[PDB]
């Protein structure tokens, strides 16, 4: 597996608005919806967003969302975590994936 290329936060923001925002808010204290609020998610344990009802798979995943883990997971969520109720096919293109992860890193 080759490394992701370098990301861009602005390209990543646009991709977040277009793809993650269908189910995810990004602001601190932003609301839960289809999916949990994602503020502060990078390098944090999975399944901890207050008020969100996770599947047992995500609730007990135990994974820590490092950029490297987000790389593999966001490429194909269901393959990485069978049982996830995150119904997203993934970000297949490495550059787009890198950009989204760079943006997530800015979510303080
Ligand atoms: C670029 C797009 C997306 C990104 C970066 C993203 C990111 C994430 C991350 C990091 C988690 C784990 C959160 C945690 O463990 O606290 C998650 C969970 C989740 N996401 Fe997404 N997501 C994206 C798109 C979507 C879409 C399109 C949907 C719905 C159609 C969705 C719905 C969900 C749901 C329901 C969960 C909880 C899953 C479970 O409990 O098993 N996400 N997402």
């Amino acid at each position: 597996r080759a490394p992701l290329p370098p990301g861009d936060v602005e390209r990543g923001e646009k991709l977040f608005k277009g793809r993650a925002a269908q189910c995810h808010t990004a602001t601190k204290g932003g609301s839960n919806g289809v999916g949990p609020n994602l503020f502060g998610i990078v390098n944090r344990p999975s399944g901890k967003v207050e008020g969100f009802t996770y599947s047992k798979a995500n609730a007990e995943s135990g994974v820590i969302w490092t950029p490297e883990v987000l790389d593999v997971y966001l490429e194909n969520p269901k393959k990485f975590m069978p049982g996830t109720k995150m119904s997203f096919a993934g970000i297949k293109k490495p550059q787009e994936r890198a950009d989204v992860i760079a943006y997530l890193e800015t979510l303080k």
